[PDB]
């Protein structure tokens, strides 16, 4: 069921993303000429500190200096996302953030990407390079506790962008 | 793929709910020996007032006095259900409520019902109602912009447990 | 085998009904530009006072007044529908009505609307609201013993073409 | 979906609701058990069309009775409209009141598996089966629309096959 | 398998036909314009007196007289046929006769006049008539040991020509 | 549709037919232990003059006396059979025949025995000889035109009762 | 899978036979305007006397004034086939002879005709008459041991070509 | 098609062959114990001198010494493989031999062992080596001109002999 | 048809390792009770350093201290595996090292981990985690260009046999 | 699955071969116009003495001298042939060699030839012959110990070559 294969192109994507606090419409080929760092997580509004998508939001910068954009995606709706951010901290919210929140309401596109688990009805913890020509590079599928590298998802970026001049 | 068939029994369902601010595991079968109005809503969290399922909040003591209880479901994850509860409804939250919100997250439900939209990836506006044996008695779809009555709903239920009037001189033969 | 869906086009039909005491050949496309009701019964003849049928009737001057027509349609054929008409209320009949009563004789009505009872060989009782554009906005299938508001149906018009012009209002 | 109904295999089982005497009663095909049946079909009630067959049959069903026969209309109509139509006064568009059955086949199974039934305009041929005292059946009539039917012909129809039970094969 | 429908056109059918002692090659199509009896029985050289041929064949000329054609059909060869006709009447043959007896020696227009017993090889007694158009208008099969009345069958043409241009009125 | 091979049980069969001027029921099986010719001829009552149904019935004894048997088939009812059989030969008929008049009037023999003609109605000229096991030994089929040899039929039989048991 | 039926055109066949010490390829359309006798036997080089073979080699003139020729076949290769004909009658050989006999090596043919026995790996007694127009018009198929006569054979053809009843019949 | 697979059990053949003038039913289970050579060539008579066949009738005696045997195989009937032993190597024949001609008449051994040609009508040259414990150790096809070495299959055979027991 | 699927069992693997210069049968089932890392590298013999594989083998006591084991593998034959460790460093050779190097050379394991390049013969660069309950856990897999982290590697084993937020969080 | 018939064209392949020391890419049709003896052999790096390979390598010149190619092939990386060349042949390499070591990695090769086990991952031992116009025109399959003749291989070689004239 899954369309995402290594050095093959990444599978298209679009839908309605939030965006510094707006709805907009989002697609793979908007990020045509960078990398992109694509990632899945299970869902909004959880007892559990959303401390990977605001690490990704708050160092945005070191991926924006090499010319690699990050987008986030989950099953939540357009709408929850929003709330989400327009929510307090100490009710749980998110807070406003840097990275776009992308929406899979329709499942399509964590089924696209192979995350998606039938019976929870939300995605997997995966995260996704796909390079400035379109192509997938890199696939990354956690079990549902592990948290996501900032650190390390540089390291891949870079790396992928070194061996693309001289291997 | 539709299951939900009038008078033969309304199709079993199962899911996680938010009551009263807590998560309980919640299915059909617990509404056996009472009736059961059981409506879809789209989404949590948007910008059109949450009027009728507010309306079905405060006067949900008149169902009850009939016997009958009553849930909500939407697509939305029950953690999202439990976020606009917690949120003030002067703020553009639910706020506190007195029915059930069913969470549909793998959408199993919704398409049992068929009131899911494949490509929108919500549900319709659908109500129905269910009678203490188990079985689907009536059946309500709006296109999503108009909402729904809360005297017509009881105004149906009561019709089912009991049993607009008669002009005078009308007669059978 | 229904084909009706919300926000798609109603299905199409065509068959005679009789409309003011005559047989008229009736399609759902004559009733483009306006909105319509269109509702289903189970059969003529029964024992069970036609209020719902006669509620319609009598208050139609309040649909018409919104650019909105109502039909009622029943297996029985034209013929059984006009001897209802015709026969008088004092005797067990319908007397004469102002709403147009189609005969869906062959059941190829019902099948599409996904009202036909295989097994009884009538209809549930639904009803369906189409707009102007000629699009299913609204399904309401009830369980036979209950009958059918006017006022709810009124209702749910006037929301459909209200939020046709707001989008959507508290 | 077709026809059921062939000429000495055992008739096709109908049931159904019927008014008799201006009651409803449960009627089936295996009532007649032991008795010869005349079983028929005519398109509808309460139409422009004298029911002249059916009366007939009403009127004269006594020398049908008197030879160990029954006579038994079925229409598409409902058992309600089967009802009005005798409750209607025979000259003002009713059929009057009547002493042969009127089966309803609303669901349309019976006009079905006898090959009767006109899918396009939702109601039967004119058509006419004899069926024996053992349920079988032997014999079927099927007329376009307009024409009526003799009792008379079905009359001897019924003698011809009684006589062939016994002594059938000479002349 | 049928193809014999009430008010769809008569089945084709064309074979080879005994009439006055000679062979003749017979169509339905020959009898356009005209109304047509068209009739099976079971088999030649039996040991049931023909009476129902043979009454038709006698009558022949009250039905030219009202615009009527008469063909007999069995499933036996047109040479049985001839050496039946050949036969006196006196040892079991039909003795010359006035109305043509075709023959279907494969079995097809049984099959598609839905007469044909598959175990048997031979027909039932069945019945058809046919309007001017070519249309079939009625269709009558007895069990094999009942005969027929000729004047039920005069009677019922008859109808149909009256019906043809009035129609049944009261 | 044919289910007549060589060496193979010769299909089984089974009517009513007219032999010595009555209505009887045979069956292949009542041949058992006996060889059987078994041919179709293509009808009763023909322009056609009956000789090598004639040449079989009034050479039977030389069959008969080869432990032999013989049956002629044709599409036509038994009550032609008989009326054929019954009918002067001045006036077009068959006379007396001491062979069996097989009626296959339903063609399941003849489609049995792969020599029914779908068009025509009626039966090829085919033999068939049959061994007293049951056997189908020999198949012979021709063209409407050409009749049938009882010499020919007679050095066959004796061919396969002698190579029956001396090789 | 058997082609061949009555009155239908005979089954297309065509490979290498023994002519004459030679090589040739035949086809069956070689003989379009004649009647052929083409007939199948079971294998060359038996302990089985080849009577029937050598009766139609022998008669050949009579079938040539009827204008039919005859070509018999066998499973056997051609090559099998010549040595056949080049080994002495009296030594168990064919010895030479005047119809063509028709190698089927692959069983193409056999099959066609529907004579093949699948489990022996070589034909029926089975013999095939074809008129002039091409179109198949006899069939005889015999179990393997018994053979098959001339006489009977040319019976049939003059019948074929030519298209003594009862005393006392006359038809109505 | 082909069963033949090396080092499976060498497909089960069984047939009539023709050793010492004599007709003799042959299957594969009977050289159980002996290394079997198992070789196919086209056709019996033929204009192609049968050097290559003769060799293995010469020197077979080398063959019986290292516990093996030989065995040829042609599609040819096992009459005309009679035939062409009992013709004179002057005659163009075989003459006597001392290995076996196996007949594949009805094809299923050749076919078995992937050496039928379909539009010939007869077999390629193929050889197959079978051990003692009937199991397939060599196969070999040629092209349908070129001949075959005696000394050369003994060379392999040995080689299979010897590796039974040393490496 | 990978088999690969999070928190499901791990696809059974089992063929011949070179653990400590020597041949052994090797099969998933053996590191049961510990965490597993199982990892795919594309080839030997390459003019790529292998220092992934090289960084694993010298940091391999780091793993074993938290109950977790490292398995390399690559299509190559087992043989190759021997050669590649018993060819110096110095020569461009793997050097000894102290991780099996798992053959899988019909190409079956891969395919069962949906880390096989059908045109090119061999692996991408993929690593699984497996718990030591038998349960695939992680999926990392790279295009053939980019190495892999020990350190996060080993971020990721003990993230999952462990079980920080924005100050000011609370749920509700 | 098989795709190598006896007298028709040899199976195309295609891949990357060692050729005197250096990686070169090799297909089927650079021996049109030459005699081609094409064959497989198990793994590189084995225990068994590689007698069979280097004495085509060594005897190549009379394989050359009669318009005659020999290629070698495994389903071993071309990485693989490389290094086993440059492993002498006193420490259990191969050590350096006058015919192409052609690699089929993919399997595709030995699966168009049919010498390749499923269960194994390798080839069993098959040499085949093709002739100058590219059709196939001997096949050779011995189990997995047992060696290969260069003498037998040179008589059929030039039996084909003898009989492409007469």
């Amino acid at each position: 069921l899954s369309k995402a294969k290594i050095s093959k192109p990444a599978p298209y994507w679009e839908g309605t993303a939030v965006i510094n606090g707006e709805f907009k419409e989002l697609k793979l080929t908007d990020y045509r000429g960078k990398y992109l760092v694509f990632f899945f997580y299970p869902l909004d509004f959880t007892f559990v500190c959303p401390t990977e998508i605001i690490a990704f939001g708050d160092r945005i910068e070191e991926f924006k200096s090499i010319n690699t954009e990050v987008v986030a995606c989950s099953v939540d709706s357009q709408f929850t996302h929003l709330a989400w951010i327009n929510t307090p901290r100490r009710q749980g919210g998110l807070g406003p953030i840097r990275i776009p929140l992308l929406s899979d309401l329709n499942h399509q596109i964590s089924k696209d990407y192979g995350v998606y688990l039938e019976d929870s009805g939300h995605t997997l913890r995966g995260l996704f390079i796909i390079d400035d020509k379109g192509v997938l590079r890199q696939i990354t599928l956690n079990d549902l506790p592990v948290g996501r590298s900032v650190d390390e998802t540089l390291r891949l970026v870079q790396a992928f962008q070194y061996t693309d001049k001289h291997g």
